[PDB]
């Protein structure tokens, strides 16, 4: 509704992802894959689920170590935003 | 709520201010003045002159066409996210 709850709700959401293991700041290979299933599906990968799980890990890791941190999730979301505003 | 709908409801939050004039595709001084007031709400009705407006301009007017466009404000919308992911 407000763009204050919005923008909470994007933490959320990734916070509900990230924190499932030991490095609650970031998501891991699998964290990622949980989140690519559920929070927004074959509206974005087409998931062969299963399949290209690597390279959108290799997207958004732009620092290479092997997670995803908020920052880099934010670069996705903002992204995406970029590219759906066409009407 | 999913991603998806959030992501959307930024979109038509930046719409539904950006089209109160004939320039469709960006916020004019005053649209982004409506906007900040709604959006981030100065509880205080207290005036010593809030320029709000202007020095956001400044901020996020990149090319300094004096008007912001969807990317000028996805960046507003990018740093207020990592701050609030520091305080959670
Ligand atoms: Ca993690
Ligand atoms: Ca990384
Ligand atoms: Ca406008
Ligand atoms: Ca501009």
């Amino acid at each position: 509704s407000t763009l204050l709850e919005n923008i909470f709700a994007i933490i959320n959401l990734f916070k509900q992802y990230s924190k499932k293991d030991k490095n609650t700041d970031t998501l891991s290979k699998k964290e990622l894959k949980e989140l690519l299933e559920k929070e927004f599906r074959q509206i974005l990968k087409n998931p062969d689920d299963p399949d290209m799980v690597d390279v959108f890990m290799d997207h958004l890791d732009i620092d290479h170590n092997k997670k995803i941190d908020f920052t880099e999730f934010l670069l996705m979301v903002f992204k995406l935003a970029q590219a759906y505003y066409e009407s």
